[PDB]
């Protein structure tokens, strides 16, 4: 099975999926390896090749630090790179239905990982199920992360910033120019990602350069207005310099880059952590910045004034977004016990999560979240909601409200099902990132999940697919709850779970008024 692309021929492999077949093209190059003098620069167009490129295995993941907090634990290790790390990592994957489709909708996945980690080869991002079940074409790409992908020196082409975002864009471009050859429809491309990947999707909605590279967007647990999604020019500058010093590269700013371009990836990765005086468990040392190229102004401004691609969006969050981060720094927390903490530990926890916040700012948080409705887990649960509400839920709801105010249909979901196979303890509930396997349809594979989860996954997959193809996330055949549009006034949203799916209104009303209106002032 050979497909001819604009840059050359590529060979794929046949896969057996649910008594059927899916054709996968794993590891297709989409840009010149960003090596040597190209390190830190925007992705360069790839050179036309001769012969057949064998896209039969996942390519190298981009250089990144790994989570070493729980060696041997699947809960954390499932997110670590499952492919060799390398600077030569600009590759993408394509899963197409078999027999070859004629004009299928294309789903392009953008993985999360705080812009510091991640890779498209993870088991939970396997797109062969979606290709099989919904007959859509699934594409995913590897983009540079950490300093290698976001080191910023605004205005300087040697390290302009947002390189990772531009890698993604170049991948979207590749789909535009090549997907037709795989039987895909370049006019029907839906982007979807989670966390930092969702924030990336939201930024593409704002970048004029990406406007004509996709049709619709899906944002799972993330958006650019999340406090961890955009690095300020001030912080970027101070971090670029701190990195320079830690590697003995302090100098002319262009000479600094030349210096850093002689350093080994390991030395650069090793010092990324200390660039920030007091970082938090979210740890976005090097992220998106207003570069004047990909992002022409502060995103908050563009959003507020309706400057973005006009189209439909599907947005959502998980019930317990914050828990996952409590075991990476919060005192009294552990994945090995019920983590019943005290008021004192809670207060210390806020310290960990809001390092540069005034003493009054932290008290305002405690005041809002401690008016107990006694229960030994009051503080444990409060800190999780605090982290979740502040970092994900409220920013996602605000993004949705603002985006829809400009006339486009928007759909919001509240994911509240805890995977029966979740390796983490129960007190962590419906964790951040664990709706992904349902979106990708892993529960459809009976070899593994309860019957209820197969049904829930099958439904979500259909809704996501209908949204991509028709801009409407409905499940029209099995007498399913209709998903109402999200509007600024009523603010209806759909709950996803195995029990009963409901239509609710104004998610976290009181909590978000706190984070969206008050807190930004402290
Ligand atoms: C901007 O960076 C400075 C410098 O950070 C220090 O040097 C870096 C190379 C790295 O090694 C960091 O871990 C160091 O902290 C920050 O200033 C530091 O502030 C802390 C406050 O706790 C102080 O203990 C350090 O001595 C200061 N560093 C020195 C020696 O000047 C500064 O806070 C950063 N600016 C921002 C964004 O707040
Ligand atoms: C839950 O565990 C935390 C973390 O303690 C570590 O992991 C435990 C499972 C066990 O292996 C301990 O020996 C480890 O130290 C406990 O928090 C610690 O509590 C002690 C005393 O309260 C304190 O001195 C430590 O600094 C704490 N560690 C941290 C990182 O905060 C916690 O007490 C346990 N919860 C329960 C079951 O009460
Ligand atoms: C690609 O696969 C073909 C046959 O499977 C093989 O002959 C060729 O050497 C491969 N190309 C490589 C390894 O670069
Ligand atoms: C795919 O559909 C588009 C409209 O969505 C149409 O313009 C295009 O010609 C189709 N591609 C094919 C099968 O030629
Ligand atoms: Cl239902």
């Amino acid at each position: 099975i050979i497909i001819a692309t604009k840059n050359g021929k590529v060979r794929g492999m046949q896969l057996t999926v649910f008594g059927g077949t899916v054709t996968a093209f794993l590891g297709i190059p989409y840009a010149q390896p960003p090596l040597g003098r190209l390190r830190f620069k925007k992705p360069q167009s790839l050179t036309k090749w001769s012969d057949i490129w064998n896209a039969t295995k996942y390519a190298n993941s981009c250089c990144q630090n790994i989570d070493q907090s729980f060696p041997g634990f699947h809960g954390s290790e499932m997110w670590n790179p499952n492919t060799d790390l390398s600077e030569d990592c600009l590759y993408l994957n394509v899963w197409i239905p078999a027999p070859k489709p004629k004009n299928a909708t294309v789903l392009i996945w953008i993985y999360g990982g705080g812009f510091q980690t991640g890779t498209s080869s993870l088991h939970v991002y396997d797109g062969k199920f979606l290709a099989r079940v919904e007959r859509v074409i699934v594409v995913s790409m590897n983009y540079r992360v950490g300093a290698l992908g976001f080191l910023a020196l605004p205005g300087n082409p040697e390290a302009p910033g947002n390189m990772g975002l531009f890698d993604q864009q170049l991948a979207l471009q590749w789909v535009q120019k090549n997907i037709a050859a795989f039987g895909g429809n370049p006019k029907s491309v839906t982007l979807f990602g989670e966390s930092a990947g969702a924030a990336s999707v939201s930024l593409h909605l704002l970048s004029p350069g990406s406007h004509s590279l996709f049709t619709r967007a899906i944002l799972q647990s993330g958006s650019f207005n999340a406090p961890w999604a955009v690095t300020s020019l001030y912080e970027a500058r101070n971090r670029t310099l701190n990195l320079a010093k830690l590697t003995g590269c302090s100098r002319n700013e262009t000479e600094i880059i030349k210096c850093l371009r002689n350093k080994d990836p390991q030395e650069i990765l090793l010092n990324e952590a200390f660039v920030v005086p007091y970082g938090t468990p979210l740890s976005v040392n090097f992220g998106p910045t207003v570069d004047g190229d990909f992002l022409t102004d502060m995103p908050d401004i563009l959003l507020e004034l309706g400057q973005f691609k006009k189209t439909q969006i599907l947005v959502g969050v998980n019930k317990d977004e914050g828990t996952a981060f409590l075991v990476y720094g919060a005192p009294g927390f552990s994945k090995d016990n019920n983590s019943i903490i005290t008021r004192k530990e809670f207060q210390e926890g806020l310290k960990i999560f809001f390092p540069g916040v005034s003493e009054f700012g932290k008290e305002s948080i405690l005041f809002h979240y401690t008016d107990w409705v006694q229960r030994p887990e009051n503080y444990r649960e409060a800190l999780g909601d605090v982290v979740g509400d502040y970092n994900f839920i409220c920013p996602a709801l605000e993004f949705t409200k603002k985006f829809s105010e400009w006339g486009n249909n928007a759909f919001f979901y509240y994911f509240e099902h805890r995977s029966s196979k979740l390796p983490w303890p129960e007190w962590m509930g419906v964790m951040h990132g664990y709706e992904i396997e349902f979106v990708f349809g892993l529960p459809l594979e009976r070899r593994d999940y309860t019957k209820a989860e197969e049904i829930l996954s099958r439904s979500i997959v259909k809704r996501w697919a209908n949204f991509a193809k028709y801009g409407n996330p409905q499940e029209t055949q099995n007498q399913s709850t209709s998903w109402p549009v999200f509007k600024s006034t009523e603010q209806k949203y759909l709950t996803l779970n195995t029990e009963s799916t409901r239509i609710m209104t104004k998610l976290r009303a009181q909590q978000c008024r706190f984070w969206t209106s008050f807190f930004p002032k402290v």
